[PDB]
């Protein structure tokens, strides 16, 4: 009955939340539902560029593109997520 | 007179659900009739492709393709069944 905790952070700020999963498994948002998510957090300019870059199992540094590589963070099982902003 | 606890896992959501026998001793469904079984679970495309890895007793990730393996699941006495999805 539980979350994955996702941490971002922009100008060396570090924040936390928590996203739920469905009784299906699958994350319950999508990146439309992320990118204005994190324009939340930080006060950003939502027309603005995001790239959007996570750690792997592995430890390289991955893409984020589209709603099936959110899909490959579950399956990855990684511990908590870790979401580098770059904007402009 | 006894069930199977089967359990299932895809995107990293665990499921449960029983299987009964037969009086005679085989299961008492069939892989048309599983994986069916399994797309109601996860809200699955069942057209799409549906790679079910079981493991056995003593540990391999064995495939499961027939329903001539699934007899082999009675005789193989493991305490509970576990089954991955790979899709796509």
């Amino acid at each position: 009955a539980n979350a994955l905790v996702v941490k971002v952070s922009y100008g060396g700020v570090l924040r936390r939340f928590r996203v739920p999963v469905k009784a299906n498994g699958q994350l319950d948002l999508e990146m439309a539902g992320l990118k204005e998510k994190i324009a939340a957090l930080f006060n950003l300019s939502a027309d603005a560029e995001l790239s959007l870059t996570y750690s792997d199992e592995d430890g390289d540094v991955v893409a984020l593109v589209d709603d099936n590589d959110l899909f490959d963070v579950t399956n990855q099982r990684l511990k908590f997520l870790k979401i580098n902003v770059n904007a402009g």
